[PDB]
């Protein structure tokens, strides 16, 4: 098996040369399946000086050439779908309907952009607001913030990917992409499609897996006037204060709940959403629903019926159309989930179903009465674990929701009007799932949270503002002959 | 000894030689007051002075539409207690209700004071293609210029300052032809007008006018919007004959409500239909007509609500504890028994009242109205509920919907579903969710479908209708 | 020559059959090119409760699937193009590159009507704004207003149509398209392309070129919820006076004015610009730029350029690639310029090009000081004829742009902050173009007058608005456990 | 006799034994007021009793966030001339600037009562492709929690107002520490405020803080938001030692102004360049440090310009035709000075002033100091403006971009093209066209670039920061 040799992108242009190779691991198999260069040091800081001379040609193109750079991405990524998903598959484990799925959304995410390039409006404000301030007038506009540090994730490494670098080509702000070193394909893939891309000015983009040692030039470099993080929490709130006067955004973690208070519209459908949140991407996801809890009068009957579904998920080669559940990102990442299954039952959790290890590969698993000191209930599990909890006060249910340091989403079912709006109003979440669980994001919708989930929003419009400068044009009698 | 008034004419208060039109007390008939009648040399001259002052009142400050939008505010507050007897004697609304007009009008001009310094404009990219290259624009509203008014008898106050409000808050001149049953509370805000050396003069008339001369305010072709609130066969024939002119309609209703839960309780929820059913005596565009409530509440319901109307205090409108005044007239009144009489000849089983003394209607209540009967398919006007049972909810909202009307609905449900559902299919322009179809917020968008009108009052959308856009379309500006 | 047939579309369906025929002609050889199938009063009938029946289907459709038949539109319009606009010149008169630009911007119509199709939103209100309203909030959300009578016009019969068809999916109204006689199979090319989209339902949409005798049915139907009119004013305004209950719209005629106070950014350029105003579309415009007013420095300067460059623009057969002019829509179109130019010389007015009619053929024409009292002056031209002044003032060149009946669009030539600013406050028109001719219209502009020239604007997201009915959820202590 | 005033804690006056603050008259240096120290206990106690008060500050109905506001309109009336004295007092600007500062509070209060009730939400289509069918979203805004807010000494009443203002508006509870040297302009608002009884218990604090526990108003986890306005090295230091909550940063500038033609003349332009150059004595972060005249108005400019300069009474400050008071010390006059001395040691030409009496610096004008000079490369904070001459426009827009702060820029044109091409390319959040950049209406977004800070101020921008996006994700909602 001879693996695949990658470029990456340094000022729109593709290098390899006599760089150092970094080694991407098919993530079932565990064998390398392609190289990828290494960015130097001297790289990074061209990278982030072509990003600076580009910045005014980004920020004069047109709306309509912003538009038709998003417009061509789109149609690249429709024409290579299949092999776009095949790669993604390979090099972050999930199955092939879930990287499929990753496409798809990506295409929208982009699509979106394209849409939104051409709406950045302005307002005409009245500034004669008091007698003082006579013939008065304002015309306030966005601006490209300027350079952008971009610092993606290996979970969706396409579509966390496109959250950050749509909204940028969108707003015009040239960008250099750390994307994560385990899975850096998805975004190589796409500064292949971008470098082809004519009315991209030269040096609006870098794309470069970077080693330890040059990592912090992402954080610390005055040149940037944004970072945008999407990871790890600690390593996120680490980047936040040493970032100095740039801009910072950040999308970390979570440890989301869901309420069951009806089944909506009936126990089937309830069932097949409450697995999709809880072991969809195999619990490798921000918004993984991690938290059950079941009313009193309802339990006995979706215990029974959520374990059942559980045990009858497929678990194996991400390659095959019919698994359902892929490896963990690493053998590690599995034997640390797989401590605090065993360290949760210890303590005096009910262990319903799985919660074994297989290499890389975590069974589904369901675990009752979890206490407040486990891990698995006070911290991110980032696995296919969920904790059933059983209730029989709402309003204690909600606070219970609350009961943690993340604020990502959250989900509830109900039929009763006063308890969705009640769940809007105090679940301290960005984003409050009604008839769902918290698993569900829209790639339009404002995504991000409260607490330790992160800073500001991602979605594409809400993305775009934070890459938007406000200027305002305060005009004195004009129109005075 | 009635109180003589004068009118508006081009901001300024006359008088002279006009025919007088008598003013009458709507519970002791009484002439209490003398107003005189614009002739159609006053309407003319009234027109052309809004004309000639359209140009002062688009050059106005913002800050200074706000300042005559805020005097009005200071001076509505400092005369409460007057304008709220005034109400009751011309409009026979009991004194409490009069008072809540007073306070809603207060609330729409100092609505209206905000929107005034808050309109704005969009800065639109226009380089939507490479053929558009190099293009933007400023998008800005302007006032329409000037408005015709047509205002009712039910709410002489509010249903006036929802026109003259967003008039002032954009700078548009107006001339309003009060109706002539009930036009002191317009009166009382033109001589508040008159004294705000902010407003240029000729920006307003307020003009009583004859049935040989009203048409004026339908087809003159120097108003550039007719604002209409009243009768509906008035009101579409207007539109018919209006001209050129935008035209707003804000026409009658039959609201019904539908009861398919007690929100949070009987109590609450009986309280709530019974401000529906009687407030302002049912006179009201939004007065809560038709009741439908689910077959597992009905007894309970119609026991409740029965007992609670039977404790309404009719009589004097000037008496603090009185909940139920006169009609406006006794033809109104004769008309609104005709209509009961005809519905319980039909086959409508009468729950409560139905018996008219002079211009008084006792509160009532009628079960199982069919179809054909006109207190079922026309709106009443006074205080009277149609009392209906359902055992399926799709078909309550569908029954809802069985009107030509279209103005307002309510819906008292837990049941989350349902409440959005009655949201998406009620054919209505404003749906209330756990109280009576008669709620208005006055900053709410407040119009319907069907017969009950076109387009929306509420401050900033009655702004929306006197506005015109203009875009600035930018070729290469900023390229040195 | 044979004529083409075409199908006529009656509740999303092509008919024929036992129909009288509907003769169009090529406006340049006048031979009859096709035959259209005339509607009976029946199929008007049957159209119309279709549309009603369509109503709730229409109303139900997902965003997305609203999206989806505007991008098949979109897409047909690309992939037939060159035969789009071959049709557009034969049936129109128009020049090729002229009826290309059309069909550029008609792709331009559906395509940000695609993208508004996904945006509309509504807003969250709170209506606790006093004591006595405490517990109130709101939901508002805008609805399809219904059945909408489509009246299109012969000058942009592509273009003017998608301006109305475009924001009717883009909302979910049904809707029958009564296009103009003489123009009708660009209406029929789009009924075509709407017939094959699967996602819009059945009977949401009939095109019937329909007889005088029929033609009152999409005026005074009461099942239809707005009329939509383009074409002449007297016509408009007299559908506006019987339409009933409807809502109206109406995009009607204008006398475009242009001041040129400056060159900008030269005379070469200003020139081609004011070429463009007076004489693009043969003056067949709504928006042609029928007076120029020049200031008194500039005056002899750029009545010799501007002469010179009527002189160079060539008139002739509409199918040639350099043809500039074509012919008028008739030969008694033609003959009604004509006899308004000799009234315009005989009331004073000096000839300084032009004038002479060859049978639908009218020459590049240019009047200097033509009186008030002059139809030339008083009323739309809508043929290639520009009357120049001269002025001193700006304010009074100001005034006079002011003095007509009309509003519809200004053009201003100005390197002036204040007198920029200065002229859009004043100019009593739906838009005013700084530094460009009066002749500008983008697809997404509010597009529309003041005056005669019509109610309510155009522009995807503007027309949009008339097809929508506010509705507000008022919410009584919603979240009240 | 000095005046003893109480600082607040957790809405309540407190004195106690706490260490003594002397407040200076800044004109006599006289001891005009002693103001108790908050202690560490009292900041602790002051931050759990605003996390306490954050669920009844966000259970406010929008018209008590209102009615609070409106209260505090009312009061700043009221005490108007009592407030500007003080203000004359603590901060040493003249009586007339003091007085507007006082009015731009009242409108900055103003605009928060109309702002906190159009706190407006979206409803968003969220079935934008197949996968995402039956889906809808309610978006909304919520209080962000408690807020840390310091504030300067040079608009102690007016750059307070434009924290406490929004903060109140949204519904989230604050501490505010006020400049040491100037905090009775924030202890009136506190006053003020202990006497809105609409406003719940620890809704608010107002401790001036030694420096040995002034990092809590930065560090401290429990606020989640930092709103800072002062020095530039402060305010990013505090940024990179804040932790997890957001940052709002109002820094200082080094303001240039174009002067490319006279708008709409000679005497108006040389009257807004001396309100640029000189008001509030410098002290101010869009104060006009740079002005730029084109060659052909140069000398008629600089004739003019110094001439005027010549006529500013500098003076007591509590005299009503003083136009310059003294700076806020005579450190802050001799680091001026001393600036001042070395930008004509490095070839600077003195045109008028540059002396130094006590804490009074003369209105100062130097032409052509070099970039390497402290008086160009940084915020002088003085009565001291730096003129120069430019042939090409571009060069002189690029030359105004010349520096590493980026707040205000002003320009002075009658050309089209020039106007848009400064809107598009001066590196600042605020252009000021044909007047200098010392304007600012407290309704516009106000802040910068570069040095400058991060975000906006102005009620509504400022009400931005204090609020959180919340979406509601509705899937088959109205399906029975």
């Amino acid at each position: 098996v001879t693996p695949k040799k990658y470029n990456i992108f340094l000022a729109s242009k593709p290098v390899d040369g006599d760089r150092k190779w970094l080694d991407v691991t098919n993530k079932y198999t565990n064998d390398v399946a392609a190289k990828v260069p290494q960015a130097t040091h001297k790289d990074i800081d061209d990278a982030i000086d072509a990003a600076v001379a580009a910045a005014p040609a980004m920020a004069a193109m047109g709306a309509y050439e912003r538009k038709a750079v998003l417009e061509k991405v789109v149609a690249e990524l429709k024409n290579r779908f299949e092999e776009i998903a095949q790669t993604l598959t390979m090099e972050s484990g999930k199955p092939i309907k879930d990287a499929r799925g990753e496409v798809t959304r990506t295409i929208d995410t982009f699509q979106v952009a394209a849409e939104e390039s051409v709406r950045i409006y302005g307002e005409h404000i009245p500034l004669d607001i008091s007698a003082r301030n006579k013939g008065l007038q304002g015309i306030v506009k966005k601006f490209p913030i300027g350079p952008v540090s971009m610092v993606s994730p290996w979970n969706f490494p396409l579509n966390l990917v496109a959250h950050k670098v749509a909204p940028a080509i969108a707003v015009g702000c040239p960008f250099v992409l750390k994307p994560a070193s385990r899975t850096p394909l998805s975004a190589l893939i796409l500064g292949e499609i971008l470098h082809k891309i004519e009315e991209l000015p030269l040096g609006a983009f870098s794309i470069l897996p970077v080693s330890r040692e040059d990592a912090d030039m992402f954080t610390v470099d005055e040149r940037f006037k944004l970072l945008t993080f999407t990871g790890s929490g600690p390593i996120g709130w680490d980047m936040k204060a040493r970032a100095g006067k740039k801009k910072v955004v950040m999308e970390l973690g979570g440890n989301a709940p869901c309420i069951v208070d009806d089944y909506v519209p009936d126990l089937d459908y309830t069932i097949q959403r409450l697995i999709n949140g809880g072991f969809y991407q195999g619990g490798q996801s921000c918004i993984h629903m991690q938290r059950l809890y079941v009313h009193e009068r309802l339990y006995d009957e979706v215990k029974e019926g959520f374990v059942a579904a559980v045990k009858k998920l497929k678990m194996g080669n991400p390659f095959e159309e019919d698994t359902y559940l892929g490896p963990m990102i690493s053998e590690s990442a599995a034997k640390g989930i797989e401590d605090w299954v065993k360290e949760a039952v210890a303590k005096g959790g009910k262990l319903l179903t799985g919660g074994n290890r297989k290499g890389a590969f975590i069974e589904p698993t369901v675990i009752e009465d979890v206490p407040i000191e486990a891990n698995a209930r006070k911290e991110e599990i980032f696995g296919p674990v969920v904790l059933l909890y059983k209730y029989s006060d709402f309003k204690e249910a909600v606070k219970e929701c609350n009961n943690t340091h993340y604020g990502l989403q959250s989900g509830i079912f109900t039929k009763d009007l006063n308890k969705a709006f009640y769940a809007f109003e105090h679940m301290e979440v960005g984003g409050v799932i009604l008839n769902d669980s918290p698993a569900l994001r829209v790639d339009s919708q404002p995504y991000g949270g409260l607490k330790d989930s992160g800073i500001q929003r991602e979605g594409v419009k809400y993305a775009m503002d934070d890459m938007l400068e406000t200027k305002v044009l305060v005009m004195r009698n004009v129109g005075t002959l």
